[PDB]
DNA sequence: CACAAATCCATTGACAAAAGAAGGCTAAAAGGGCATATCCTCGGCCTTTG
């Protein structure tokens, strides 16, 4: 939800694709880093948990 | 009980090192942007089909 609040204050109709097939990027990505940084006990950095 | 050598005491100079104290440099960790749209089961639910 906050990633799809910050996706929606960057949405631009100018172009014309769905909204969706742009949230779903922050939408995602939020998650993701979410998980990778507060999922762990010990924290590992982003880059080490791509790795 | 009187005079000179022997030896604990304290500074000087020089200085090697230990301790920091910075400045610089990476690599590491954090942050940001991204523009087609959207699996399997089960079961309701309704179209079609007879």
């Amino acid at each position: 939800n906050i990633g799809l609040m910050k996706a929606v204050d960057k949405f631009e109709y100018r172009r014309g694709y769905k909204f969706s097939t742009y949230a779903t990027w922050w939408i995602r990505q939020a998650i993701t880093r979410s998980i990778a940084d507060q999922a762990r006990t010990i924290r590992i950095p982003v880059h080490m948990i791509e790795t």
